[PDB]
C-alpha cells in the first residue's frame, strides 16, 4: 500500500503530536495510576518477585538457578536508553515492551525476562504498571542477592504505543561507524541527541569501538555515552562494576543460529524472538550477545570479586564460541562456577569494556578506590542505580510508595517545601493589578512567563516554572531569554513581591516563581482587554523558589532552548528545517497540533519573539490578543518569496502593488503551507473565530504554565 | 530518522484505528456540525458563490470569465474517488484538501479552485464545512450556467487529517498497467477495492486505456470504473456528457513546464502547486491535464451541443499542444469560442473517452436517446449529479437543510418512517423473556444480532441493523450469515413479534429490526448470568423494517463480509494476511484498538464463530460472558505451532505434556503476538479485569448495535 510518507518522504510529520490519544488507551478516561498504585500491597509484590528469582522455567532455564542477573540487565536496559539531550528514552514509560526497543539486538532475550514477569503482572493488574514492575524487579534481584538498594519510587504509568524517538539514521542494525548514515563525524563526535555508538545498542560495543578490542579507546566511548545519559565517571564505574558483579553473558555457539527478533518473528512465537537452532537453544546453550563471560566466583551474590579479578590478574585477548573478542585471565585457576554443570569451573573472564575500568587512567583511580574500599563501592552503586532508574521520573512529587528515599539529591532539581499560607483569588487579583500598574508591558510579561515555563519537557519531566530558576545561573544568561531584558523584569517583579509580602500578616507570602507566572497571566489578560475582550486567565499558586546551591548548573545546560519556534528563535544554523524543530518542541511541551497552532499565533501578536523581531508579527495591533496572525497569513492578497540574503526568511508583498507588508521565517509560513496545519490556521482565521481563538489561547497558555505542577496532580 | 515501518515494513498497522482523535481536531469535543449548519444562512452563501463565479482573480484567471466549469470539475473530483467495494473515498469528508488527493495529478489546479473559495469559507466559518462547500459550489456553478439541480443536503462534517485509504501499490504516479505493482491482472481485471485505472486518476485515462486512443476499449474501462463507483450505463453517460457540456481542458504547452504538486512545493507556494514556466503559466496558457479540448459552442451555458457535436461530425485523431492524444471534427468550421481572445475560434474537439459514448454500442443507444430527447438527458444528469455527490452520505436522516429532495431514492437504502408508539422498558423486558423462553441459545442470539448490525461501514454510512435487511435477499443467503441457522432464528423471532404485536392496542408494535437487536441483547444478558453476573445491556428502539423493493440486491452485494475476523470467518484465500483484514473491518466499524480487542475476545466465548468453529474459543464455559479468551491466550503454559495441513491454523499444546489444548487462526493469535495488541490483551487477561471486561464488552456491543442510528444522533 503506497502512503503519503512514500510519496513525500521529507514533508513534516505531525503524527508525533497525536500519539497517546485516548483511542489507543484501554483504561478508562478517569483511570488514575497513582491512586491504584497507592493501594498496591508492595510488600506482597516483592515477596512474589523474591520467590520468582529461584523458580526456573524450562523454556528459559535460570543460570545458576537464579534469574537475578537477567533481571538486573533487564532493568538497567529499561533505563539505559535515556539521553540528556532531549530527555527521551529511559524506564519511565515501559517502552521496552514496544517497538523498536523490544527488538533491539542489545535487548535480545529480555523478551524472556519480561515473559517471566507476566504471572505477577497478571496477579496485581492495574495496580502495578509494567514500567514500575521492570525497575522493581531489578531492585528485588539486587536485594535477594545481598545488596542494599537506596530505595524505590512507583508512579511510572504505562503507555500503550511506541514513542516516536530519533534513534539514528542507519538502515542496518548495529552498522559500524562511517557508513552513509554515520552517527559520527569529525574526531569521533557522536551526533546529538544520540547516546549510543551503534544502532540498537544501549551504550557502547562490548568488544570495543566498531569492534576493535582496545580498552583505552573503548573508555572514550563509555565516558562519552554515559555522560550523554547524565552519569559522571564515579557513577559510571560504580554502575558497570556493580552490574558485572552478577550473572553472566551468553555466547555458547555461533550467532547465525539465532533467528528473527520479536517484531519479525512468526505469529506462533507469541511475542518472543531470537529463537536459536544451537543445541537446546537456551540455558547452557544460550546465545544473547555472542560473548561468553562470567565475571565473579559467586554470580548470584553481592561481593567485591569483580575488582578483585580485574586487578588480581593479567588479561589475554581471546574469542568466544561465537567468535567475539573477549578476555581471559592469564595463568588462572578454574574458580568461576558453571551456570548448569556443578562439576565444571572456568577461568575468570572480562569484556574489553570491563578492562576499560582499569586501563583508562581516570577510571583506574576510581576503580582502585572502590577495590580498596568496597563499602564506598556499594554506596556509590546504590546511589547510581537509584539515579539510573529514576532519572526520567520528574519532580519528587511524582514519587509514590513506602520506599522513597528521604534524601534530596541535587540531580532531582529539587523544589523546597512550602511552609506558609498561599495567596487566594483576591490576592491574585491585587497582584495582577500591581503588575500592570508597574508599567511592565504585555510583551515583557508574556515573554518572561514563557521563558520560565517553556523549559519543561514531558520526556523526563524536567524543567518548568516551578523553582524560579529563570533567575539563577544558567537560565538567567541564556540567549533565548534575553538576559538584560529579563533582569529588568525580574527586578521589578521582585520589588512587587517584597512589598506584597511585607504587608501581609499571618505568614502568607507569594513566591517569585508564582509571581512570574501570575504576571504572565496579567499580561495575557491585558492583551485580551487591548483587543476589547475581558477574560480571566486561571492561576494556581504553590510554586516555590529554589536556590542556586540547589541547582546543578551543568545538568541544567541540556534544557537550554537553542531552537524555540514559539519565540521565532534559532540560536544557530541547523541541518534539520526549523519547522521540524517546532514540532519537536511542541512534542516536548505535550502540545497537540491545534494547541501548538493557537499558541504560536497568539505569541506572535503578543510580542514574544526574541529580539523583538518582526518576523511573523502579522498585525498592526501588537500586544492585543487577536487572531490577526491567521487572518493575515491566509490572505491570498499577499505573495511570499524567499529573500536573496537568506533563503529561510520570506517577504510578503501585496500581489497587485508590490508593496512590502510583512516578513516571516519558515516557522511562520509552515502554517500556510502544510496541509494539516493550514487547515488548523483556517479555523482560527475565520470570521467567527475571535472568541474561540481567545478561549483556546488562554487554555493552552494555562496548560503550559502548569506542566510541572505535579503537586496539584 | 529510521522508523518502525522501515525495520518491519510488514508488521500490522494499528494507526488507522487511532486516526481522527480528539488530539488532531481543533473543534471542541462538544462541537456538533449539524447544529451549526442548521443555523447557516444558506441563501446568503449561495448569493456569495454566484458572485464569485465571474469574479476573476489575476493569479488564476477565469476561462470565458466564468469559473463554473472549474468548480464542476472540482466538485465531480471531490465525489469521484468513491469506491463501492469499501465505501472509502467520496466527497463526504472533504478529503481533497489533504494528502494525497490534494496532489493527485488528476486534481491538478483544483488547489486554485479551493483557494478561490477561502474568502467564503472564512466569512461563514464553522457553519459550513469545506466538505459541504465543495459540493454546494458545484451546484451553484451548474445553476449559474442555467442547469437546475435536483437538490442539495448539508451535513458533511470536516475532518482534520488524511484517511488511510489503500489507493494502490504503485510507486510511480500514473504508472501504466503490468508493472511490478500492477492493479490489473488477467483479462483487464482491476483489483478490488480499486476504482481507477492508474495511480492518481479519478476513474479512467482520458487518452484511452494505458494511453492507447481507442474509444471502444476506453468504454470498457469507463463502464468498469463507474460501476465500481455505483453508477450504471444511463447514469454514466448522463454524467460524462453533462459534465462536458461545460468548460474546457488545459494543455497549452508541454507538461515539462509544470512543477511540483502541492505536497512537494516550496513553503513559499503557500499550499498551491503545479506552478507552470509556460508563458504566463495560467489563463490562456494553462496546463492541467495536457489536453486542449473545448466541447461546446457555449461552455458557460447549459446546452444540448455536446451530443449535437458528438453525432454531427466525424472525428480525426490529433495531438494537443502538449502532445496528448485527442480528437478534432473533420471539416468543421471554427465555431467554438476561445476562453480569452474574442478574435479566435476553434474547431470542435473531443476526448477519446467522450467518443466512447458514441462508439460503444450500449452507450450509443443511450447517447442517441439523450440527443433525441434532451429533457430525458437533463433529468438523468440532475439525478445522477445528486447521486454522485450524496452517495456516501448514509441514511436520509443525516441530510440537512432546506434543499433536500423529498423523493426517496433506491440507492439511499431507504427505511420506512415509524408511525406508531414504540416499545417501552416493560415491553423490552417482556420480549427478552419470551426470547430466552423460546429455546434460542446465547450463541444463536449473539450471532444473529452481530450478523445484522456488523454490515455497517462508516466510510459511506451504509449497512447496520436498521431495516432488518438480514431477512431479505441477499443478506439472508450470505455464507458468513449461516443461512440455515439464520432462517431458524428469524422464524422464531418473527413468531414472537407476531404474537406481541397481535396482543397490543393503541397501535403499538415492535419491528423485526428492533427485535433482532433486542434478542441479541438478551443473549448477552443471559451470557453474563451464565458467568454468575447481573448485567444490563442498553437497548434503543425505533428501527423499522425495509421491504425487499426498498433493497437493491446488486448494491447490497458490496456489503457482504468475505472476511470477518470477529466471527473467525474467511470466505476464501486472500493475498492480504487475515489480521490485516481484521483491522480493516474494525476501521469500517469505527472501533478503536481496545474496542476491537474486547469485542473479539467476548464474541469468541459467546459462540459467534461461523460454523461453530472452535478456533479461538479459549474457554471451557462457552456461552458465558468472561475474559477467558485473554487469560488462556496469554498462558505461557501453552506452546503454539502452525499445522502441517494449513499454515494459517495453529495448534496450542501444553508445553510439558505435548497435549492439544486449543486451536486458533492468525486472527486469534495476533492478540498474543503484536506488541500493542498483546499489551491490550494483558489488561483484559489480568486478575482484576473480569468486571472491566464485561463493562467494556457491553459498551462496545451497544456501540455496534447503534452504528446506523442517525435518527437518534
Ligand atoms: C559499558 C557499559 C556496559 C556494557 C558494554 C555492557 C555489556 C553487557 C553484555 C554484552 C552483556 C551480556 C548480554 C548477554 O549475552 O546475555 C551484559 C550482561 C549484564 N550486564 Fe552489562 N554492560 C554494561 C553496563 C551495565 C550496567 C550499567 C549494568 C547494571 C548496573 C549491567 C548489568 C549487567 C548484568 C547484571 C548482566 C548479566 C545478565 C545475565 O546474567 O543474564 N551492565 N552486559
Ligand atoms: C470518463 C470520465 C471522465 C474523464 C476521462 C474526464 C476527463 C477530464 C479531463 C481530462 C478534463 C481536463 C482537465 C484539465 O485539463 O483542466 C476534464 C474537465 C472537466 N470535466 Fe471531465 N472527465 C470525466 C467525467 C466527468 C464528469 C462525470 C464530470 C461532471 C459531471 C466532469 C466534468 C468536467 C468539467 C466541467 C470539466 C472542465 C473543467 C474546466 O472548465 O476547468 N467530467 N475531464
Ligand atoms: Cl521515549
Ligand atoms: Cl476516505
Ligand atoms: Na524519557
Ligand atoms: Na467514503
Amino acid at each position: 500500500g503506497t502512503s503519503n510518507r512514500d510519496w513525500w518522504p521529507n514533508q513534516l510529520d505531525l503524527s508525533i503530536l497525536h500519539r497517546h490519544s485516548s483511542l489507543s488507551d484501554p483504561m478508562g478516561k478517569d483511570f488514575n495510576y497513582a491512586q491504584a498504585f497507592e493501594k498496591l500491597d508492595l510488600a506482597a509484590v516483592k515477596r512474589d518477585l523474591h520467590a520468582l528469582m529461584t523458580t526456573s522455567q524450562d523454556w528459559w532455564p535460570a543460570d545458576f538457578g537464579h534469574y537475578g542477573g537477567l533481571f538486573i540487565r533487564m532493568a538497567w536496559h529499561s533505563a539505559g536508553t535515556y539521553r540528556t539531550a532531549d530527555g527521551r528514552g529511559g524506564a519511565g514509560e515501559g517502552q521496552q515492551r514496544f517497538a523498536p526497543l523490544n527488538s533491539w539486538p542489545d535487548n535480545a532475550n529480555l523478551d524472556k525476562a519480561r515473559r517471566l514477569l507476566w504471572p505477577i503482572k497478571q496477579k496485581y493488574g492495574r495496580a502495578i504498571s509494567w514500567a514500575d514492575l521492570l525497575i522493581l524487579t531489578g531492585n528485588v534481584a539486587l536485594e535477594s542477592m545481598g545488596f542494599k538498594t537506596f530505595g524505590f519510587a512507583g508512579g511510572r504509568a504505562d503507555t500503550w504505543e511506541p514513542e516516536d524517538v530519533y534513534w539514528g539514521s542507519e538502515k542496518i542494525w548495529l552498522e559500524l561507524s562511517g557508513g552513509p548514515n554515520s552517527r559520527y563525524s569529525g574526531d569521533r563526535q557522536l551526533e546529538n541527541p544520540l547516546a549510543a555508538v551503534q544502532m540498537g545498542l544501549i551504550y557502547v560495543n562490548p568488544e570495543g569501538p566498531d569492534g576493535n578490542p582496545d580498552p583505552v579507546a573503548a573508555a572514550r566511548d563509555i565516558r562519552d555515552t554515559f555522560a550523554r545519559m547524565a552519569m559522571n565517571d564515579e557513577e559510571t564505574v560504580a554502575l558497570i562494576a556493580g552490574g558485572h558483579t552478577f550473572g553472566k553473558t551468553h555466547g555458547a555457539g555461533p550467532a547465525s543460529n539465532v533467528g528473527a527478533e520479536p517484531e519479525a518473528a512468526g505469529i506462533e512465537a507469541q511475542g518472543l524472538g531470537w529463537k536459536s537452532a544451537y543445541r537446546t537453544g537456551k540455558g547452557a546453550d544460550a546465545i544473547t550477545s555472542g560473548l561468553e563471560v562470567t565475571w565473579t566466583t559467586t554470580p548470584t551474590q553481592w561481593s567485591h570479586n569483580f575488582f578483585e579479578n580485574l586487578f588480581g590478574y593479567e588479561w589475554e585477548l581471546t574469542k568466544s564460541p561465537a567468535g567475539a573478542h573477549q578476555w581471559v585471565a592469564k595463568g588462572a585457576d578454574a574458580v568461576i562456577p558453571d551456570a548448569f554443570d556443578p562439576s565444571k569451573k572456568h577461568r575468570p573472564t572480562m569484556l574489553t569494556t570491563d578492562l576499560s575500568l582499569r586501563f583508562d587512567p581516570a577510571y583506574e583511580k576510581i576503580s582502585r578506590r572502590f577495590h580498596e574500599n568496597p563499602e564506598q563501592f556499594a554506596d556509590a552503586f546504590a546511589r547510581a542505580w537509584f539515579k539510573l532508574t529514576h532519572r526520567d521520573m520528574g519532580p519528587r512529587a511524582r514519587y509514590l510508595g513506602p520506599e522513597v528515599p528521604a534524601e534530596v539529591l541535587l540531580w532531582q532539581d529539587p523544589i523546597p517545601a512550602v511552609d506558609h499560607p498561599l495567596i487566594d483569588a483576591a490576592d491574585a487579583a491585587e497582584l495582577k493589578a500591581k503588575v500592570l500598574a508597574s508599567g511592565l508591558t504585555v510583551s515583557q510579561l508574556v515573554s518572561t512567563a514563557w521563558a520560565a515555563a517553556s523549559t519543561f519537557r514531558g520526556s523526563d519531566k524536567r524543567g518548568g516554572a516551578n523553582g524560579a530558576r529563570i533567575r539563577l545561573a544558567p537560565q538567567k544568561d541564556w540567549e533565548a531569554n534575553q538576559p538584560e531584558q529579563l533582569a529588568a523584569v525580574l527586578e521589578t517583579l521582585e520589588a512587587i513581591r517584597t512589598a506584597f509580602n511585607g504587608a501581609q500578616r499571618g505568614g502568607k507570602q507569594v513566591s517569585l516563581a508564582d509571581l512570574i507566572v501570575l504576571a504572565g497571566c496579567a499580561g495575557v489578560e491585558q492583551a485580551a482587554k487591548n483587543a476589547g475582550h475581558a477574560v480571566t486567565v486561571p492561576f494556581a499558586p504553590g510554586r516555590a523558589d529554589a536556590s542556586q546551591e540547589q541547582t546543578d548548573v551543568e545538568s541544567m545546560a541540556v534544557l537550554e532552548p537553542v531552537a524555540d519556534g514559539f519565540r521565532n528563535y534559532l540560536k544557530g544554523k541547523y541541518r534539520v528545517p526549523a519547522e521540524v524543530l517546532l514540532v519537536d518542541k511542541a512534542q516536548l511541551l505535550t502540545l497537540s497540533a491545534p494547541e501548538m497552532t493557537v499558541l504560536l499565533g497568539g505569541l506572535r501578536v503578543l510580542g514574544a519573539n526574541v529580539g523583538q523581531s518582526r518576523h511573523g508579527v502579522f498585525t498592526a495591533r501588537e500586544q492585543a490578543l487577536t487572531n490577526d496572525f491567521f487572518v493575515n497569513l491566509l490572505d491570498m492578497g499577499t505573495e511570499w518569496k524567499p529573500t536573496a540574503a537568506d533563503a529561510d526568511v520570506f517577504e510578503g508583498r501585496d500581489r497587485a502593488t508590490g508593496e512590502l507588508k510583512w516578513t516571516g521565517t519558515r516557522v511562520d509560513l509552515v502554517f500556510g503551507s502544510h496541509s494539516q496545519l493550514r487547515a488548523l490556521a483556517e479555523v482560527y482565521g475565520s470570521a467567527d473565530a475571535q472568541e474561540k481563538f481567545v478561549r483556546d489561547f488562554v487554555a493552552v497558555w494555562n496548560k503550559v504554565m502548569n506542566l510541572d505542577r505535579f503537586d496539584l496532580a
